[PDB]
């Protein structure tokens, strides 16, 4: 009888999921081991933005990531949880390669735009 | 050096989380037992939109919900996962009471608007 859309809901949901991650890994069910460092995350969130993690977790508390540097993987995770990517030309080849490997379409598209400007 | 915002990312993240739920509870870690019915969900998503579920899961595969009808709880879950609430006057008192009990601020605010129109 009355139907309502809440514009800010999706961004607020992702903000609070990012807050859970940043506050000591609340409700996080996987620890990404990337070099020496560890990144708590939500398998469900990772699967929502990466066809790689979707396939992996579909097909187990930690996952050791061998081919991505912690600096680059931090930026990729922050993107997944915030919608913002900071592209640093100093490690741009590695970001693009990691976005390809993880099948993160949004980040791939962004890297393809940076090349067109470079 | 180049910083990017992806407008549609948060809505796409929530869309894919809703898809995981609807497709047999993929990556879901709690089953909400509400009467006879069962609702797979993500504890992390539930905590992101409900101070009740945040407190509960913070303070265990299923959770039996005793005081909310399955019709109403279906609408509340669909809101959490889609940003859309369909307010049915036939069960509006129960929706408001459930939104209060679950401390879902967005839905409370919406119910307060329906009363002002009623």
């Amino acid at each position: 009888s009355y139907t309502y859309q809440v514009s800010k809901h999706s961004a607020e949901m992702l903000h609070n999921l990012n807050g859970q991650r940043k506050d000591g890994g609340r409700f996080c069910d996987v620890i990404l081991r990337v070099g020496e460092e560890s990144f708590p995350a939500h398998k469900a969130v990772l699967a929502a933005c990466s066809e790689y993690f979707e396939s992996v977790f579909s097909c187990g508390k930690e996952l050791e990531m061998h081919t991505i540097s912690p600096k680059v993987f931090r930026d990729i995770l922050d993107f997944a949880y915030t919608s913002k990517i900071v592209v640093r030309l100093e490690c741009f080849p590695e970001l693009m390669t990691a976005a390809k490997f993880l099948l993160m379409r949004s980040v791939i598209e962004i890297c393809q735009e940076v090349i067109k400007q470079s």
